[PDB]
């Protein structure tokens, strides 16, 4: 069965072979489509079947399928599942995993990149300690100075789901909310649940609008721990204006890493509930969504009032236009500091190239126009027009339920 | 099975139950996901269920369920469709019919208004010139002299294929494509094969730019033919910006009625195929779109150039900030010129609210997040945040093959 996608701008065809090697499923039906929805323990019984399936992919990638190497290796995870219900990833599968499963994330527009991750192996990892110290390194090696590197860290796969690592934060560097007695946010709305636990947990908040968290680290189920980020390992970009010189006295300010870790990691039916993974930012997710959003900072009506715009009709467009300055202002004053960032008409056109190259080497690449297509300007990028097939291929990034809403407490 | 929709910026839950009524089917599988496809003769045996269906929607509708004229009526078309293999809608279900394929189109986010479609019956049409009359109606009705009301046009049925009322033409009213020997296009790129057919077919152009398309009419599947609609039921808008007074210069127009003319309408079993039908537009369909799409107008290289913009680097968004000053124009022209328009705030804002309403009276709303949402400015929309079920009911509005592919010459 082979599906064809069609863009619409250059009438460009490809035909997708890949779709049947999908074996997830997508919430769809013949009768229903949840394309737009966002969210749509394990025994030795269904777990060899998924550890057979990956170690075949495995093995395919490397051309060594039905060596000798193949087989030996499927007969010793074979007996491992048999004799302790679980087995362990060689070092080599282990960065295949991780690779794949970003290759296979069909909400990531960045995807052109996924064959250059640094994977760090923290298998080794025992207490939270010690991931604070995986982390740090993480932050310092992905940072760079500002010359950013996609990285990954790899802490231990669940076991019986009673001993998970989780970092407690949805990302490593992540500024402070604090809901104030009148309503009113102070910082970033986004984190004002995160924040509240993190104080309840001990924190010293500093009560600023741009405070970063602590990380809250949780090792093999025990109760997380507070740990601050050495401060000079937090890189960060004043934001200003390349016309507007009053836009820096907006006083903002974002960070340079974004790095996400609340998701999880499956590779061949194993669970890492904690692998932290951070490249650079398209301009947007900043401009767009972390100070236009009406649930984040919200600087866009104090943007288009010094921008002296009629705010009185929105027909005026001035949501519109203010968003454009600060979209402008944050790509100046990542590039003005020689931050590594990405506008989003380059991430899309790259995609694109990606996408097709995708589809003839590999027979297909799976895609969310959703969460593809940017949040601005939408059809000026080459996405827009571009039909896109969504399935979902193993390895994977998944989400999982926030760990203050299932974590048991030891005290 | 009783699905929840959320949304993001709001919290605010609504669950579907309308869902389950769907017939249709929507391209998706359990291992694949199609939402962003473009694009995905009756029996008697097949004709009957769906009359069914479609009467016992009417019958509910107005409160008279399971009623003698209910089961009279039910009885009633049975009995047509055994001996004439079709049937014949009352007036009073052809528009309730025609509004429904309104409010069920998923892809439209101006369904707020769907209750107050003007229906034009033309089943009593049989000609070309004919269909020219009613559509002339048509036009200077929904205009209504910059004050713009929905309506739809109704022409006979399909019978056996072979006797089809067709509009050639994709939309009423639609600027000419001329491609110059030079290489690239002037007038509208859209409409380049088209402009060639009429052409082809005996139309002597103007060869300006905004030269409107005549109309390509086609009655009980004969040979279509050429007429050209009287310019003074044309309403044009000059683009002109609020700010910049050398935008007039560019020599921009767009016409305020948009009106969507090869579509089928289906209204139990029976298939309209020619239906054109027309509101009013969103301001983004003529400047995000009708302008700056790259394989149209495209006249973001030239706006931007005399906003003396630095289009050195994509990193600029000189293309996002002439985008939003064309939209400005756009809208600020209509206004000016009291034709109606609306902006894509406002719309969404009021397709959220028929959203709800339709949650709360129907039980659902089926709608296609990929085309709800704004070609701009997408994230600071009610609507993207909105989490969408999509879903086919009937009555509805559907795809055809274009005619010239089709039509036995
Ligand atoms: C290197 C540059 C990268 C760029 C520019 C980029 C860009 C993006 C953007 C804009 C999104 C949409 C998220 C939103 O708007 O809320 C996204 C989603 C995603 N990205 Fe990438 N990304 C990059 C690297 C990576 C890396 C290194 C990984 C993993 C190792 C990754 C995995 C994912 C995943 C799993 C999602 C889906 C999130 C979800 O399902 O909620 N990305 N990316
Ligand atoms: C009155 C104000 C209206 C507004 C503002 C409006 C708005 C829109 C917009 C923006 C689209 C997106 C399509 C595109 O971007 O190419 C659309 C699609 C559509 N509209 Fe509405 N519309 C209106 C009235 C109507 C009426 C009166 C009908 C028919 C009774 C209708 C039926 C449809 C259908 C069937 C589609 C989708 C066609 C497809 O599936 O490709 N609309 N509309
Ligand atoms: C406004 N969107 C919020 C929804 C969201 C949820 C989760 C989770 N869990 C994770 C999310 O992250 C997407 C993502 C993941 C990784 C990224 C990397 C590595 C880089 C980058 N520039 N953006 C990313 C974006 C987003
Ligand atoms: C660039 N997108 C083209 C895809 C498209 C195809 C067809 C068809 N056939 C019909 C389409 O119609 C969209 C539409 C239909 C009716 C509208 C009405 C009545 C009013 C309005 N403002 N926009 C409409 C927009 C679109
Ligand atoms: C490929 C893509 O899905 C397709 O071009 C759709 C996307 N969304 C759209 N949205 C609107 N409003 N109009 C369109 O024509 C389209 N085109
Ligand atoms: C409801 C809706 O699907 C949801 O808000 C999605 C839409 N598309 C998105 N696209 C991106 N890039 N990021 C997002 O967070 C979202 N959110
Ligand atoms: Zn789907």
């Amino acid at each position: 069965r082979f599906l064809k996608v069609k863009n619409w701008e250059t009438d460009v065809v490809l035909t997708d072979t890949l779709h049947l090697k999908s074996t997830l499923e997508t919430g769809c039906t013949e009768h229903i489509c949840m394309g737009s929805i966002m969210l749509p323990v394990r025994t030795k019984d269904q777990l060899f079947p998924l550890a057979k399936e990956f170690l075949d992919q495995y093995y395919s990638s490397i051309k060594r399928f039905g060596s000798k190497a193949h087989m030996d290796r499927l007969e010793e995870v074979n007996k491992e599942i048999e004799s302790t219900s679980t087995y362990q990833l060689k070092d080599t599968e282990l960065i295949y995993g991780a690779k794949h499963a970003w290759r296979n994330a069909s909400r990531c527009v960045g995807r052109i990149q996924w064959s250059k991750l640094q994977v760090f192996d923290a298998r080794d990892c025992t207490t939270a300690h010690g991931m604070f110290n995986y982390i740090c390194n993480h932050v310092k090696y992905a940072t760079n100075k500002g010359n950013l590197r996609s990285a990954i860290t790899i802490f231990p796969q669940r076991t019986d789901g009673k001993h998970d690592f989780r970092v407690w934060n949805s990302q490593l560097i992540r500024y402070a909310g604090y809901k104030q007695p009148d309503g009113s946010t102070l910082g970033d709305p986004a984190n004002v649940q995160f924040t509240e636990i993190c104080i309840q947990q001990g924190w010293k908040a500093p009560r600023g609008r741009f405070d970063v968290l602590p990380l809250l680290l949780q090792a093999n189920g025990n109760d997380p721990e507070l740990f601050q980020i050495p401060p000079e390992l937090v890189l960060e970009v004043p934001i200003r204006h390349p016309k507007f010189d009053w836009f820096k006295d907006l006083g903002l300010k974002w960070y340079g890493l974004p790095a996400v870790s609340n998701m999880l990691l499956e590779i061949g039916g194993l669970e890492f509930s904690a692998c932290p993974f951070s490249g650079w930012y398209m301009g947007t997710e900043i401009g767009v969504r972390d100070y236009c959003d009406n649930s984040r900072y919200n600087i866009l009506e104090e943007v288009a009032k010094k921008m002296d715009l009629d705010m009185r009709k929105t027909s005026s467009l001035w949501k519109d236009q203010a968003l454009v300055e600060i979209n402008i202002a944050v790509l100046y004053s990542f590039q003005s500091d020689k931050v590594t960032i990405v506008d989003h008409h380059s991430a899309t056109e790259s995609f694109i190239k990606h996408m097709e190259n995708e589809y003839r080497c590999r027979g297909g690449c799976p895609a969310d126009w959703v969460w593809i297509v940017p949040p601005m300007s939408g059809s000026i990028t080459p996405v827009f027009h571009q039909e896109m097939l969504n399935y979902r291929l193993t390895p994977s990034f998944e989400y999982q339920p926030d760990p203050w809403n299932t974590h048991v407490w030891k005290g």
